[PDB]
């Protein structure tokens, strides 16, 4: 039972193409979604969060739709440049603040090709 | 205008898992629209197609949408057997019947692995 699905596990891309992450989860539970990347060679890095009481997430091309009653969000990676060719991880925690562990996804590999 | 755009440009994923390639045309004269099954050493076989009057279409597992408003278009690979890894090929053409020009896509290279 891993709560945490990531779709797809690889993806390459076009520069400025648009990439879509998807990610769902079982654990109804789960109001807490944070994604990290991870270049290679290093370890998670928080990139954006999305709580469930919203529906999407805007930072600089990085959007995190999100849809509770279908309990399925994904990352949006607007105008995708080759500097984002990373690995994705999307984590669900049923509350943040008091220590709920988090539980990852198996990640989505991310190439931008120029 | 980009005549026929597909995005992404490759994929990876899961056996069992729903995969989405999806196509872009430019032209609204477009009325015809061939997907082909390219496998790694042979030539690409017409694999499915649908046509600006309809939206839809099923061959069995393999469904093209079709979003004429927009331009948009997409083949989703429904239980994605390992066997179905082969880059598959967007076309459209103004007209069946009469000798009208297939303007090719580039083709998403799918790689399904259990």
């Amino acid at each position: 039972m891993q709560q945490v699905r990531q779709s797809p596990q690889s993806l390459t891309v076009w520069e400025g193409e648009t990439a879509i992450l998807n990610c769902s989860y079982e654990n109804s539970a789960f109001d807490y979604f944070p994604w990290y990347q991870q270049f290679p060679g290093e370890g998670p890095a928080l990139l954006i969060s999305i709580l469930s009481v919203s529906n999407k997430k805007e930072d600089g091309r990085f959007t995190i739709f999100f849809n509770k009653r279908e309990k399925k969000l994904s990352l949006h990676i607007a105008d995708s440049q080759p500097g984002d060719s990373a690995t994705y991880f999307c984590a669900a925690s049923a509350s943040f603040g008091d220590n709920s562990k988090l539980i990852w996804g198996l990640g989505t590999s991310l190439v931008v090709n120029p």
